[PDB]
């Protein structure tokens, strides 16, 4: 079947600073909570870390030349906060700013629109030392960071995102302890989530006050769970799973309150949202779009022993990618329609991709399963657009094989293979497949 | 995840006469419409036919020994009508009856319950010569065939099905011309469908009058289509696709009328159901269960040019089996719940399986994709039972690689590989996987 | 180096009933706790069980022909208690006795000395229903079982063992829950251990009173741990690890008391040995030899969080077999010298072998790592004999690939490969290597 | 298990001049006894020699760039005596000095601490012509060589070793004839050993008098033998084996006498140590640390026919590296504790590695057995540190595949593969494994 995309559909790829850049000590870069985390034995597989990574601090010109031949129109990347403010400090590091000017000017030179993520998880350790996100002073620190970027790159960047995946920053990181700073305390995860939201609202307010160029949003990762039974309990468990990812952050922003179930759920667990006067108004600051990050879908049932959400995922026997995630693309269609409760808002898919670990064989990377994955999910994108939803663009995750957080370098998401021994880039078969789709601006599924 | 099945859950496998038996001219067997069809150039791939097939006319003792070591409780097979009545004639062939007594006694000897399909597509050619199913005299001919079987095998067979897949017999065979007798006429397909239904009702009536042992039903193949858009037209197109397979046959049987939309749809195309006084009452004869035959699911949209149902299937990019069908097991869960409109009736899954063409390599058939397929679909079966639906059993399609109708021998569905050059059986890896599940009476999905 | 063994050194192989026999419901066999355990979802990998196994209930004549061409002098096997007393009942099953007469007469016919293990873990479920080993009535039940065997096979069997691996029966099974009946209660594991010992003493007493032919002992599995540090705590942790396997059972038998440290350790955990008047005298019944079961060695340190013995094993980086055990044969030499605290007693190595999962390739099983393993351990055997220790024989574990308890059939220990789909035996390369050693009665290590 | 190393633990790699440098005739280099030896038919396998080798005389900048990306803190190398004094002559060769200034300045430029071995076996042939090490005039010649180096490289080198492996220089070379100059005379081996020791003491005395920068020691290779029996004779044989490597050189240095047993043993063989007045005082000159060179461990027994030490090694069946040595890392732990008889002295492991002959395949060297070897031995290092022993650093043997003395180029020890046809370096998989360990400063053993 032929799937023709809109003329002005925005095709891109996405990375994050700590996952690709390397040069973790170079040019006065301070340490982030992820440096600290990855430098701690037992936290990241094999003790991998983002010292070096893809060395994109030095190799960005090649990366941009490769993405320019991909025929892509955006590039989503994030800013290393501790390159700009090494202690989250108000003491600016000009060399850090100079790096992003080099990147952004190259992008703009190549007709590729920067899509800037300000926060992709690298809180300066200095700020974490004071309580980092659980401390409201970090709010003010973020707003200065954001403001500095808005002022420096005014007119060079037209698409901004405050935070990438608040659910991970808050709950995966501070309740489940899986990501830096690796805490396991409900109240702290709720505190972090709330303060992210206030810092987000204040940054969007500053954006507006400054008259900064472009449009600004936030990029939640988005859950989809479907009940095993037709029971009310299984239905409830899926609602909790879905809502904590998206609604818990999106209902404040759009509708001015946290999801009351969940507030009630967490209250049963003795945790309350630290809401201060004025906070909810700040958080409801109008935004221009959202980014949605999507990989997977699950079938869940109520289980009292299944974690703090008491929602158990059933292994339905589906095939899985090389990191263990089932592929079921309908979940993207379902959650995009779900999110229309907030209106027909502008949505960019700011992360979608698969861990497929194929290496270079006879000079190429025959990653047919990544093509298959992307094909399936791009059909759903077309499908939602054709239902009239304002889905504006799609960013493949990831340009490059990179540091996959707690999995280290073992789990490859790139459309370009990186040999971490040599730093040699080898575009995979999915890169050429994707080059054709973005260039043609249509997709064909064939037998 | 562990999926524990009911204590009295009925595990089996399924074949059909013309697909396995061979000996097509032996012991006075008359020709069927499928002999004729497969003997016609251009109808079946490579000119394959069911002369010989798996030679199960001669090798049934081995087949039963193999299925007995599978640990199975039923075996679904069909009766070759032209072995019993070579001209559909009232002139019985005792040698034909003797074959099925040999099979049935062996099954019963082995503690394996016969599950008898009377009609699995092999209408005597003699009857087709007079109009075959479009001629009401074929109704009377079928009822005598059914009656003969009820009388002969009374007390040896406790599970009966009148017809396997009426949609195929009627629409695939007489509208789309794909299966014998290969006609392309809407009115004839509707005539055939109606007369099958009357012949079904009359046979169930005779069953009851005779006091034959056991329970009797009918085994539709079951469609599931889900709309591409949220549009009313796409929704309509899926409704037509779903209903022609199941409702068109099941609404007469259960509720006493054909689906009125569809009646109206076909009337626009100038075809009317040849309903005679008393017909609908006959068809509404109470039955004890149904068999459901399921493989696949589709995403459809309205398309004026997409065949007589104007319903186009979208290639969504899903992986497909070796015959080209996508695997999406949720469709089984969905259609089973759909069918509850007729009440919580007893349902056996009387056909589910995958075309996976792996051959013997180092003495085994490493058909991991067939295991994967079956795993997925057995989860859904468990899922519906746990929703309280009366799903009573599951028959894997197929015991043996066999004659796959218009595809010939090219398309292998068996859990046991058959080398058609030698007739050597080699149980595939899925056979041993299935032996464990049926024996344990639980399934585990693992990473 | 050449290693010449004593003229009268006893070479053999070893199996256990539930691991090889199959026919779990045949001839009135009752269910054991391992039938129950393996039939419980989640207990054994893949839901494997010992229904069928190697089908040695039917195929014992082939097995004996194969072991007879191995040139072996003993065969260690165990008696399925529930074949003899299906409810542990006093109601004898003659068909069960007849099986072991068939096996034993064949062995004796072939000049192969039976080495009979009475208890290799298959307690009748009927007895477990009353508390099984935690209930002193099971003591009396075992003594009748033992007595029945002594009386029936008097003069046909000259080597007897009461219990195989008391540590597993007691602590692995009732404290760690890993083996049937899968309990996790210190007091119950101590109760079980104590009652095994009383049942052992009473059986040896009956043996003597009856004048039964031959010699009788018990076959502990034997731990060896060596401390990571030179610290007193690490030394203590290794002492606990070593002593619970051997001394906890051997000090009662030889010296008339339980190891006082350990008694004190378990008392801190609120568990006491249920010692009744007369018990310790019973347990100290003189025995003729012991069997030692050995696989592996560990380097341990004190760790408060490392289980009920607070003894942590360090992964020292050694290569491991396919079940994950490091090979360090010196541990056999060390523990044999350790056990001289009980005097220079007669010791048979009644189990030593490796899980090496090589399959049949070009008609053979090239299990070089199993040869390597056995070579290393047979050097140590020679080494202890040459130090003057009365090590009398060696039984390779196992004749056949078999049901490896909680690992199921996945973990192969056999010197003969069994295809569980066909039951075809294929002697591995280690079988022919071993045939040469036992026949020559010397070993050569070569570069 | 995680094994965290001390913050200031010194990671390195090690080479020797004649094994890597090549340019054997360049820049006025005189011939050494190893040039002569390797140029003699029958002495070195295949007639390989150290003309050319790794050509590190020319390629040192690449080697240093590679070791700098390894993240290493030291580099142990040796000085070619005949580059500096071609006839061992007092006539200095400035071009020879200039080479080591180029190397050392590059190392220092790269933040890599030189660890200088003065004598790694390349005695000028001119000196051997006069009796070479058996002649006391060679003592004086060495002290001038050492003094020249101390004076030239003062302040550029902070770690010095006088002699690498005195046991090899003396006994392997002059008793067993295996290494240059290939003599077989006990008295000459004892003479050589004694004179090495005097030359060592005098050089350390000069070091002190000059006020040279850094610390100075000597680097014995270290034997470990464990007795086959518990017999006094086997115990004696192991004591001789252990002591001739270490104690025979270390007891003079630390305690002021040769091991009296051994003195007595050699006296029975008619050889006496040529001790002159003042000699033992000279040899007892205080040193700052020792280097320990370790590969392997053995199980030995007394055998009258087993060489001049009458100590036979038993092939215990252990797997071996590609040069034929068994790997048993506990020997490192054992001998380090053994050496505490001299006090808790500072010990660097100045050579540990494995001959693993894997070549480049698909662009990499998959030397998993070298990683396994190093893993095992680094656990023991951690283990001794944690026992409180002052083990200060670890140098992998070897940076590069090189000339392995009598084995020639056939036996590869490198962490970087060298194609001797092209001189192309290819870092092996162990190089990247090691880069991670040294950089993280911890090791993890995993299943
Ligand atoms: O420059 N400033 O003085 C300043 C102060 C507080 C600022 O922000 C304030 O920071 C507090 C924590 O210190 C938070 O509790 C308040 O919610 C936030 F409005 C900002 N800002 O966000 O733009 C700026
Ligand atoms: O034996 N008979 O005389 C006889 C006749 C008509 C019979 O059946 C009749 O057959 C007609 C066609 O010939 C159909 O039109 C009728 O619907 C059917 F009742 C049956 N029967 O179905 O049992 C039996
Ligand atoms: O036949 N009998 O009457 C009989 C009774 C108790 C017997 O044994 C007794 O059994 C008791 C449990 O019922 C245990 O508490 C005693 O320790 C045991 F001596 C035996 N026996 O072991 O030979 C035989
Ligand atoms: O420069 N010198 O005149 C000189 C002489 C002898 C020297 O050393 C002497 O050499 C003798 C052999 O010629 C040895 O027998 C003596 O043991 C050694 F002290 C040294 N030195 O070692 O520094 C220097
Ligand atoms: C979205 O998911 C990918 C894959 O897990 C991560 O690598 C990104 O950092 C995250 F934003
Ligand atoms: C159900 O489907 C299978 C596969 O197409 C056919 O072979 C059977 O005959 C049909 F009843
Ligand atoms: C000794 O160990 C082996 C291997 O785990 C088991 O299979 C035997 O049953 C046990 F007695
Ligand atoms: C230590 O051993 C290695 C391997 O045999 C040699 O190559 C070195 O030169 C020696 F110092």
């Amino acid at each position: 079947t032929i799937f023709q995309f809109p003329q002005d559909f925005m095709w891109g790829t996405a990375t994050a600073a700590y996952q690709i850049e390397g040069a973790y000590q170079e040019d006065g870069r301070g340490l982030s909570i992820w440096d600290t985390f990855a430098h701690t034995p037992g936290k990241v597989f094999n003790g991998d870390n983002g010292n070096v990574a893809c060395d994109s601090y030095h190799r960005y010109e090649e990366d941009i030349r490769l993405m320019k031949e991909l025929g892509i129109r955006t590039y989503r990347f994030s800013v290393s906060w501790p390159r700009i403010f090494p202690n989250g400090d108000g003491e600016v590091n000009q060399k850090g700013l100079d790096y992003y000017h080099r990147v952004v000017d190259l992008l703009n030179d190549n007709g590729i629109e920067p899509f800037c993520t300000l926060y992709h998880w690298d809180l300066p350790q200095a700020l974490q030392d004071a309580g980092g996100w659980g401390n409201r002073r970090t709010i003010q620190a973020f707003v200065q960071f954001a403001e500095t970027m808005f002022r420096e790159f005014h007119g060079k960047i037209q698409h901004w995102l405050t935070f990438n995946e608040p659910w991970c920053i808050a709950f995966l990181s501070n309740m489940l302890g899986v990501h830096a700073p690796g805490l396991t305390n409900l109240q702290t995860a709720i505190d972090v989530g709330h303060h992210l939201l206030v810092a987000h609202g204040l940054s969007v307010r500053r954006f507006r006050e400054l008259g900064t160029s472009g449009q600004i949003g936030i990029a939640p990762n988005v859950s989809w769970a479907v009940p095993y039974s037709t029971s009310e309990e299984d239905k409830a468990a899926c609602a909790r799973t879905i809502s904590l990812h998206s609604d818990w952050f999106l209902q404040p922003i759009y509708q001015g309150s946290y999801p009351q179930f969940l507030v009630d759920w967490f209250a049963e667990q003795g945790a309350t949202v630290p809401i201060q006067d004025g906070d909810m108004d700040i958080i409801g600051e109008p935004i221009d779009m959202i980014g949605i990050n999507y990989y997977s879908m699950s079938v869940n049932r109520f289980n009292p022993e299944a974690g703090f959400l008491q929602s158990e995922e059933i292994n339905m026997g589906l095939p899985v990618t090389d990191i263990g995630w089932p592929v079921e693309s309908r979940g993207l269609y379902e959650v995009l329609h779900y999110l229309q409760k907030y209106g027909n808002i502008d949505i960019y898919i700011t992360e979608n991709g698969a861990c497929i670990n194929d290496e270079v064989v006879n000079g190429k990377v025959q990653d047919d399963r990544r093509i298959s994955y992307m094909q399936q999910h791009l059909v759903q994108v077309h499908r939602t657009i054709h239902d009239g939803l304002h889905v504006k663009g799609y960013m493949a995750w990831s340009l490059l094989d990179n540091f996959e957080w707690a999995e280290g370098y073992n789990m490859r998401f790139g459309m370009i293979h990186v040999d971490f021994r040599t730093q040699v880039r080898t575009p995979k078969q999915s890169y050429y497949w994707y080059r054709n789709v973005v260039s043609n601006n249509w997709l064909e599924t064939r037998r």
